[PDB]
């Protein structure tokens, strides 16, 4: 007589949230990079910046498929992918170093893999080896692809305003459960001690992630300021981010999270 709701099928054959994450991932994205030009600092990091402006777009046409990101307040999605943009693409820069190159180059794009001298040149070199030495630890550690997604996300939510986002339990709910995925991800088939060895090898990768990011942020304002001077070019996508996150992050107005 009456129509059931629910769907049985629909429960099963829905995929978990890792297989989720590697359906949604972005892909690749090429910088554009022109080789007839001389590789100064003004050309690397204008093309590194437009580059950047692309990833950004696809960064935030995943943010919008990301299982559970749409239950948070809106301004609390736009809040998290400002703050958190330089480590999300920090890390995915790594993982494609780590992938294409077994982290012996920095695989900006497949039309432009940064050499040492191209990290020299880039006059970003002590930046280029801290974002090198992340790749080499996922060398170390064999980081794989499922963990690495999920990984993504945590830095996606790493990064709070001091004051406080619009809802925190929205919020706190979507840390824990993806702490809780990377944590089952880890977990041995059975071998408690290694599984949670490799949990905290994980979470002081994550946190390793914060220092990086406020150098990196460091050098990004300041070569923002002084774009005219310095002639380094910014997209839009790169000046509406930095023109919101600059006062915010520079006020102390953004609070890392920590595992440890
Ligand atoms: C121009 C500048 O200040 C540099 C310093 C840190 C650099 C960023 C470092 C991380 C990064 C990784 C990428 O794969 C795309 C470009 C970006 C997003 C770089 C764009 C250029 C930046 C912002």
């Amino acid at each position: 007589a009456l129509v059931p709701q629910l769907s049985t099928i629909s429960r099963a054959l829905t995929p978990s949230p890792v297989m989720v994450l590697e359906n949604i991932e972005p892909e690749i994205v090429y910088a554009g990079y022109d080789s007839s030009k001389p590789d100064t600092a003004e050309n690397l990091l204008s093309t590194l910046n437009r580059l950047a402006g692309k990833q950004m777009i696809q960064v935030v046409k995943w943010a919008k498929v990301l299982p559970g990101f749409k239950n948070l307040p809106l301004e609390d999605q736009i809040t998290l992918i400002q703050y958190s943009w330089m480590s999300l693409l920090s890390f995915a820069l790594s993982w494609r170093s780590y992938k294409h190159t077994n982290s012996q180059f920095l695989y900006f794009a497949p039309d432009l893999v940064f050499n040492e001298e191209k990290m020299h040149q880039s006059a970003m070199y002590e930046l280029c080896q801290g974002m090198h030495q992340i790749s080499l630890q996922f060398v170390r550690l064999q980081l794989t692809f499922e963990e690495y997604t999920i990984m993504k996300v945590l830095l996606l939510l790493s990064t709070i305003p001091k004051d406080g986002l619009k809802s925190q339990a929205a919020f706190e709910e979507m840390r824990t459960n993806y702490i809780k995925e990377l944590r089952k991800m880890v977990t041995k088939c059975n071998n408690s001690g290694q599984s949670w060895q490799r949990f905290y090898q994980l979470t002081k990768l994550l946190d390793s992630m914060h220092d990086l990011v406020s150098d990196l942020l460091e050098f990004c304002f300041y070569t923002f300021r002084e774009s005219h001077a310095l002639k380094v070019e910014f997209p839009a996508m790169l000046v509406e981010i930095i023109s919101d996150q600059l006062p915010k992050v520079e006020s102390g107005n953004a609070k890392p999270l920590y595992f440890h």
